[PDB]
């Protein structure tokens, strides 16, 4: 429980070394991680609408069964990140986002706006249907037409 609990200041979390703390199950609607380090970090669950991961260290970090509608990883370091279940439902990932080694099985990526090579590559590795929207995680990506 990260400093307690919050809610958590956008001080507290922009342009900060946040690396492996515990966010998991928490309120953080809109929550500024911009250019934040996050490695390792548990958003496990995590409420995460609207949030800002814009150029964001994310390597390894937990973000299975979290609420990312909306959210911004534009730029991010999105590598071998837990996305499990994930709800990016209208999040944005524009530019040099790289999301290698991260696990989607059942993340949903609705209206997710992507580049031919990040689709390419998303679906290489996508699978699985979402537990929270019954959503097909090759089908938010487009993957078969």
């Amino acid at each position: 429980a990260f400093k307690g609990g919050g809610p958590y200041g956008q001080g507290v979390t922009r342009g900060q070394d946040l690396s492996g703390k515990d966010f998991s199950g928490q309120t953080l609607i809109r929550q500024d991680f911009k250019t934040s380090i996050l490695r390792q970090a548990n958003f496990k669950g995590a409420k995460l609408l609207g949030a800002s991961f814009f150029d964001a260290d994310l390597t390894g970090a937990d973000l299975s069964e979290a609420d990312l509608r909306g959210a911004d990883f534009s730029l991010a370091n999105v590598t071998k990140v837990n996305l499990t279940n994930a709800n990016l439902e209208g999040a944005t990932m524009m530019g040099n986002t790289s999301f290698k080694g991260s696990n989607i099985t059942g993340a949903d990526f609705t209206d997710v706006p992507l580049r031919d090579d990040q689709r390419v590559y998303l679906c290489k590795v996508a699978d699985g249907v979402n537990a929270t929207t019954g959503n097909a995680t090759r089908d938010t990506l487009l993957c078969n037409l």
